[PDB]
């Protein structure tokens, strides 16, 4: 509400004779030190600033006295933040995983447009320089309308001629939903829609629906809290050592092993769906996720676990628990929402979060039986971080895995 750039409220603001307003820090940041432009309108102000910088003038005193009352991840975050303060409407977007340069994004159609009653899905990628360089949007899900082609690129012009700063992704999304409501034929992205909209409105409406029908029938995100495993970590831990505790100190740590290991699964099996260009991720990504990220025999038991869920969970009765037909301690309808809540992509099938959750608890179930031995050696009866670190450092294998993961 007051500073555009930084998205935080103005300080010592410096307001320039294009009338443009940014706090000191960042006039600064991204003018004085090079530029010496408007970073909103490129508005040259060299002769401006030199004058005022000797002067010690540049702070808006009237403004200043009465207001009392990276930089690029840094304002990513401060969007999100908005963005649940102000939701906007019929629109949700998050990062993909915990990567906050890449979000995904939901449009339901609106009321007013040929599309209502549908979900899009789209495409979100910040750019190092941002907010100075535009956001990349493009639609994941097909779409009939003469500014937007199969490729999901979007002809908006905020998004590329007249991006500014003081733009936000929320306020990007808005846009792009009164785009749906109504086009602009006039400067098209496909000619042939452009000129069925302009003659035969009725043959636009009506393709419309047929393709919102067939193709359109994306949140906060994976969210600052850190997720637990405990009651499933200890429930392995019975299994493999029933007369060994974990402190709880140790027990954080698992908790950030199991954290890592599903954010790097996830976001590479992410990776491999846009990839592929797949709405949907399945157990095939999970896998070949697994083969690629995890090493020698861990990669190869992994993937063992994992098909040895996936086909107890498909044969077994509905009836049960998700987990219990999988034979897993871990919790499968959990691992489901997760994946779905961390916005990796538009669906995730069934399979996926069993073996995902079978991959997570074998590997679980190895670091608790090296960290149970190396307690053993120190003629120890519970875990501590000291015997997870020994049983990670000990293992070539583990050392790979979570040997980059910060043990104290
Ligand atoms: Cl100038
Ligand atoms: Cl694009
Ligand atoms: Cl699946
Ligand atoms: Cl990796
Ligand atoms: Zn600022
Ligand atoms: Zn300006």
């Amino acid at each position: 509400c007051q500073c555009g750039i930084c998205m935080e409220i103005l300080v010592e603001p410096v307001t320039l004779p294009c009338n443009h307003t940014l706090c000191k820090p960042c006039f600064q940041s991204t003018v004085e030190k090079a530029s010496l432009c408007c970073p909103f309108c490129r508005r040259r102000v060299s002769s401006w600033t030199r004058y005022h910088t000797r002067r010690n003038s540049l702070v808006n005193v009237e403004l200043w006295t009465i207001i009392q009352k990276g930089s690029a991840l840094k304002r990513i975050n401060k969007e999100l933040s908005d963005l649940a303060r102000d939701p906007p409407a019929q629109c949700s977007a998050g990062p993909v995983g915990d990567d906050m340069f890449h979000w995904q994004a939901t449009i339901m159609g609106p009321n007013d447009s040929p599309y209502q009653g549908g979900v899009f899905f789209l495409t979100i990628h910040f750019p190092t320089d941002y907010p100075f360089k535009p956001p990349k949007v493009a639609f994941t899900t097909r779409i009939y309308h003469p500014n937007i082609n199969s490729n999901g690129s979007i002809k908006l012009d905020i998004l590329r001629s007249q991006w500014s700063p003081a733009l936000t992704i929320s306020k990007v999304l808005l846009s792009i939903c009164s785009l749906l409501c109504d086009p602009n034929p006039d400067d098209p992205l496909v000619p042939e829609i452009a000129r069925i909209y302009k003659t035969d409105r009725d043959k636009y409406n009506r393709i419309s629906r047929e393709w919102t029908q067939k193709y359109a029938m994306g949140g906060s995100g994976s969210g600052s809290r850190k997720e637990s495993y405990s009651i499933y970590v200890y429930k392995v831990l019975k299994q493999v050592h029933p007369d060994t505790g974990i402190s709880s100190k140790a027990m954080g740590i698992m908790n950030s092993f199991v954290n890592d290991i599903f954010e790097r699964i996830a976001g590479e099996a992410s990776r491999l769906a846009h990839y592929n260009k797949r709405s949907t991720i399945t157990s095939r990504e999970i896998q070949t996720a697994v083969r690629l990220l995890l090493p020698g025999e861990l990669a190869k038991h992994a993937v063992s676990e994992g098909t040895k869920a996936v086909t107890k969970y498909t044969s077994s009765a509905k009836a049960k628990t998700r987990s219990s037909r999988a034979g897993l301690q871990f919790p499968v309808g959990r691992v489901h929402r997760l994946l779905r809540k961390g916005n990796y992509s538009e669906r995730v099938g069934a399979g996926a979060p069993v073996y995902l959750a079978a991959v997570l608890e074998y590997l679980t179930a190895e670091i608790l039986e090296l960290a149970g031995n190396a307690a053993r050696d120190n003629k120890k009866t519970r875990i501590i971080p000291r015997h997870l670190q020994l049983a990670i450092r000990n293992d070539e294998e583990l050392n790979k895995l979570l040997g980059r993961v910060t043990i104290a």
